């Protein structure tokens, strides 16, 4: 399984916050946000990944991530010329896909709960078919919205419905098998312009394998579109980490407990970093 993050459009609503950058370079309390989606396709056990972003931001990714080595990982970048879509990402992404199954997540979404990497390890380790995540929310007219049976099967996917027919939005993770690169090729725009994941997973229904792994109310899927969100979000994550003395996508840590990387090359990592809090974050794991 590879994985792509998309991580580009302009972020207008938080402008003049990106007056310049895209918003996935933004804090998410004590790190970038693109490190929360990054740390998810990493727990899911996926070495190999795409960041695409826009043409003036694809190289600030690469600047703040670079090539992933020291995370024991690949991390390869692509430009989108414009945010014509979801979907897009796999048309991008083709070269980099080859005949593999990938995964796709947002670069602005963050998702955080007990038992959640198992989850992710399940989706990325099949090897046919596509798994969406689904997430109670307050208005589920803003988003993918996923209608399922009482044995959690899947019935319809609808984008933004004038009239949801449940609760459950489609959250920004995908995964699918290789099959998605020809059915993103075959879809076509809708009236806002863009190829939409909802009509990638409107396929894989019809081909009768779309999973959905529904996330109940123990998990947190945060939203990061606003001034207001984000720092939701930020003030979310701070509590969770300072009661804890435990880090949320941190993704040194990451590499180390999936077995990326060895102690000593966590150490290794820690010692540039020992003048600040971070560092000896890496330090104190690498003593446990
Ligand atoms: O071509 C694009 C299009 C979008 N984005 C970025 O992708 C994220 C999501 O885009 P957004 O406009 O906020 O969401 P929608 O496209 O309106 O909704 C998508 O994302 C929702 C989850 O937030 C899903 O529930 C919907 O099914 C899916 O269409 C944002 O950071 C965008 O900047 C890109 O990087 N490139
Ligand atoms: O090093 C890590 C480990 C986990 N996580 C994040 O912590 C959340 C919970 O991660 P898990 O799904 O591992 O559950 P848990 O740690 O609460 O339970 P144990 O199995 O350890 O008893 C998930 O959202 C995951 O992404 C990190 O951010 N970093």
């Amino acid at each position: 399984m590879k994985g792509i993050i998309l991580s580009g459009g302009s972020g207008t609503r938080l402008y003049p916050l990106t007056k310049v950058v895209s918003k996935q370079l933004l804090p998410v309390y004590d790190k970038p946000m693109v490190y929360y989606p990054l740390s998810v396709l990493m727990l899911a056990g996926i070495k190999d990944i795409l960041i695409i972003s826009t043409p003036e931001d694809t190289p600030r990714f690469e600047q703040l991530l670079g090539g992933g080595s020291e995370l024991g990982i690949s991390l390869s970048y692509a430009v989108q010329s414009s945010p014509d879509g979801l979907a897009q990402a796999f048309i991008i992404g083709e070269e980099f896909i080859g005949d593999d199954n990938v995964a796709l997540v947002l670069g602005d979404n963050i998702f955080y709960g007990h038992g959640f990497t198992e989850l992710l390890q399940r989706a990325a380790n099949r090897k046919s078919g596509a798994t969406i995540f689904g997430y109670n929310v307050k208005d589920p007219q803003r988003f993918g919205v996923v209608e399922f049976d009482e044995k959690g099967k899947v019935i319809s996917i609808e984008e933004k419905p004038e009239e949801p027919k449940s609760s459950y939005a489609v959250t920004g993770l995908y995964f699918y098998d290789n099959r998605v690169v020809d059915i993103a090729k075959n879809i076509t725009p809708s009236a806002r312009g863009e190829l939409e994941i909802t009509d990638v997973n409107k396929a894989y229904l019809e081909l009768g394998e779309l999973h959905v792994e529904l996330l109940g109310r123990g998990f947190a899927w945060l939203d990061t579109g606003t001034h207001e969100s984000l720092l939701q979000a930020s003030q979310f994550i701070e509590t969770i980490e300072k009661r804890q003395s435990l880090k949320v996508a941190c993704l040194e840590e990451i590499a180390y407990r999936m077995g990326y990387i060895s102690r000593e090359q966590l150490i290794k990592l820690a010692e540039p970093l020992m003048k600040n809090e971070y560092g000896q974050y890496l330090m104190n794991l690498a003593h446990r």
